[PDB]
């Protein structure tokens, strides 16, 4: 049934990962649109994680809508989202997507 | 020893641990995150090299005499513990290929 489209926000296992990747079931940006995420079971997603800390690839989620937190633009991953039980939680919006992307685009050296 | 991965670097790396249809093993990777990134945080956004294409168009070709035959896989790019996953210094890729792979992922990522 559901897809990942760009811009949910999901559950997701991010474990398994190595060292200081983010782990745990938490909330993902989905960064990849569902066209691609439906053909290949895999999708482009960061970690949200529940606390700012200043970190310059931080991007906070207005708490309004009910996922509270920070998405850590520089931590994207090709994540096999059926493998890693992505479940809908939310959206957010246009202005938090376009930020992550903006942040993980200069790191790539876009 | 001191060796920081840095952006056009290939660098043999374990993909694994992974998940699902997730890129595992010991493979090549092109990295395209900075060095100065790379160094104090301990991760690197990079991707994935295989030596069987199957001539898709993220798929990018790596020329010869680089140690390492195959493509870059541009939509399996992954934030990565370089010193967990055992980063080893290999080659460099050049201009035209790390400008190839940024354009298709970022085309991936909706940039």
């Amino acid at each position: 049934d559901y897809v990942p489209d760009a811009g949910h926000l999901v559950w997701l296992n991010f474990t398994p990962q190595a060292g200081h990747e983010q782990g745990g079931r938490r909330p993902a940006l989905v960064l990849s649109p569902a066209a691609y995420n439906g053909v290949t079971g895999l999708m482009q997603a960061c970690p949200v994680t529940s606390r700012a800390k200043g970190y310059p690839f931080e991007v906070t989620l207005p708490a309004h809508l009910g996922v509270s937190g920070v998405v850590l633009a520089d931590h994207c991953r090709s994540l096999d989202w059926r493998s890693r039980r992505a479940e809908q939680l939310a959206e957010a919006p246009a202005d938090v997507l376009a930020e992550v992307r903006g942040k993980l685009g200069s790191l790539l050296g876009m």
